[PDB]
């Protein structure tokens, strides 16, 4: 009993596999996590932001 | 353990329920798909493209 939950920003998103138990804790990370990071621009070129999906987990994490 | 596929073009799109045991082939089949078909115009009139949902997997099929 899995559910999705999607890391975005801008035009590229990754989606994580979020068990049911825990997802009222990691709903909340999603929410507090995607307000800090300045708005997206074309190129991902601000060193705040990721340029690909591998470095939108690795700031999440 | 079921995962959401989006194949889409355009306005219309189909929800493919993949399985997650085979998903790292089916979704490099969603953009190796997704860059063939031309690009979409209001009617989809154009004989490359799909018009409804159902000919948008006969199109994947």
């Amino acid at each position: 009993s899995t559910r999705p939950l999607t890391l975005s920003h801008g035009s590229l998103e990754h989606v994580l596999l979020v068990p049911t138990a825990s997802f009222f804790i990691a709903s909340q990370l999603q929410e507090q996590f995607n307000k800090i990071l300045p708005e997206p621009t074309e190129g991902f070129a601000a060193d705040d932001e990721p340029t690909t999906p591998a470095e939108l987990v690795g700031k999440f994490l």
